[PDB]
């Protein structure tokens, strides 16, 4: 049981992060906006901008752990991709975009940390232009680590319902491997959780069968086995770090169309993302899943992945001075 | 044929404007941002609100011709019923909205111009947050007036597919009433038709049903009456004012299901937007329309459109002094 561990190194740190606030303007925030280093709060952008006037953009958000880079290049990588899929190019080479990253959570003293990274068309529409004479932006920020479910929640487990008012944009509309702020449904199901009593929604793929939640992946546990969805939903690196150590523990992990009846006849349900880690489900439409306590096989991976932040195979430590 | 005259006017106050742009700073538009105008270009938002962090936000665009605003009464209405559907509520009261947007015009000097208004969640989303600390932003502009078809393109008409690529977002996971900003769709059919020698996109239901396309609403002429989609569509308030004028014809309008088969066998087709107007299709799958020339009944509601522009029933005359 490493979450009295992890939690409390996490609360240490916050209170040396705070202290420092009134000497660093940094310390809340700090963004990258046209090659200029500026405080988060403070940051703008054109209104013009096509990531503002049509969402055309993609982003993604790797994260610092007590001071280590959690897995920078997949999160690099996946970045790329999108951007390819979009008919996008990063803006900076690679190498350099990796030591301004560095550099910024360096400046910041931001020892758990979340950092964005933002592409988008730019100020003006392809259609009136040739491609290659169009300038994509990028805008790039560092801020303290964000929850989607908080350490107190984690050690309960949350509530979720899967969603009847809304279901999932479909791939042949919007790919979802694409990963976008193009939240329309992911929103209207916070809302419908929220009128229903209960924290996180589930959105099926409007066919029976389960995709993912507002900011995270859904794994279903059963007999010993993981079941996650393949189709219609983010290829989360929160996602990859499970199975690697499933695969370390020899636990199968079947990653394939899971069928909305699973979610209601499984051993013990988790969610999965970068903002927080592994999330316990312990309530689905408000029936207890199969007693109502956090299971084995989630506490075995809610501690093997932390361990992961540690190991140089997925991680790096950041100079600080 | 009012072609000739409505273009010819026009031509003639865009002179004028552009004639201004060294000594009018405003000529290229005019913004306001937190109470304060400034010009187009020059406008800014904070990166972290959440019209551009999560797209969570409804825009609405009405449009002044020859110094006439055009329906501005339905385009309120309409952003305030976008409001209600995604619990927003517009920043100002309705008539304080319509007194800055006339100042804002006037102040610009454009005659022919589309006016912008975008409602915002705001800095902060709703979870974790007081409702009453919830604040939601308001951002407008004025703009020279933007065409989807140019005018030399109107007296031929332009060319477009019905895409194969990708397909409308379905209503139960973004509702296409509530006008917004989430393109992701739109953009893959743009690509789509310009990588196929087009330039529109028809998108389906994905369910061999016709929807709209990438700011447009499509209508359909087939042995003397008007075919348009009901469900899947935003309710274009240039669609409105073409069933008013097929009224005041005697011309039959039909809003129902459209089966994507009607577009390969109908007599004339065309676009409809604030931004344009009336847009004839010509050609269709690389295929001539019915031989390829503007239709009669195109005609009749492209002179009717322009007429209502001086009807004041639905436009009022804007005080530049
Ligand atoms: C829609 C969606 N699915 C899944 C995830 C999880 O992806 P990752 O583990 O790479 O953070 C996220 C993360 O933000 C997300 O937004
Ligand atoms: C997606 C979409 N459909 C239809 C329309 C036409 O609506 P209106 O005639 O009210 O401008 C627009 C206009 O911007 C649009 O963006």
């Amino acid at each position: 049981a490493s979450m009295d561990k992890v939690f409390a190194g996490y609360a240490a740190r916050q209170a040396i992060l705070e202290s420092t606030e009134t000497t660093n303007p940094f310390a809340k925030g700090i963004a990258w906006v046209e090659g200029e280093l500026v405080p988060l709060a403070e940051a703008r952008i054109p209104l013009l901008d096509q990531g503002f006037m049509r969402s055309d953009l993609t982003y993604d958000v790797p994260s610092v752990w007590d001071g280590r880079f959690f897995r920078l290049d997949d999160h690099i990588t996946r970045l790329e991709a999108s951007c390819t899929k979009l008919r996008l190019r990063l803006p900076l080479p690679r190498d350099q975009v990796k030591q301004i990253l560095v550099e910024m959570v360096a400046k910041s003293g931001i020892r758990d940390a979340h950092v964005c990274l933002i592409v988008t068309r730019g100020l003006k529409g392809v259609r009136g232009t040739r491609p290659e004479d169009i300038v994509n932006n990028l805008y790039m920020f560092v801020q303290p680590y964000v929850w989607v479910m908080e350490p107190d929640m984690q050690r309960v487990g949350g509530s979720a319902v899967v969603a009847r008012t809304v279901r999932r944009v479909p791939p042949g509309a919007i790919d979802p491997t694409v990963k976008n702020l193009q939240w329309g449904d992911l929103v209207r199901g916070m809302f419908e959780a929220a009128d229903r009593g209960a924290t996180y929604p589930f959105l099926t793929d409007g066919d029976a069968h389960l995709t993912e939640g507002s900011g995270f992946n859904i794994v279903l546990v059963k007999d010993g086995v993981l079941y996650t969805p393949d189709r219609g939903v983010l290829q989360g690196v929160t996602r990859k770090s499970v199975i690697n150590a499933a695969e370390a523990f020899g636990i199968e992990v079947r990653v394939e169309f899971v069928p909305v009846e699973l979610a209601y006849r499984c051993d013990e349900i988790f969610m999965c993302t970068t903002a927080g880690g592994i999330m316990p489900i312990t309530t689905l439409d408000g029936m207890p899943v199969n007693g109502g306590q956090i299971g084995p096989i989630t506490k075995k991976i809610w501690d093997g992945y932390w361990a992961m932040h540690y190991d140089a195979a997925y991680s790096f430590e950041i100079d600080y001075n």
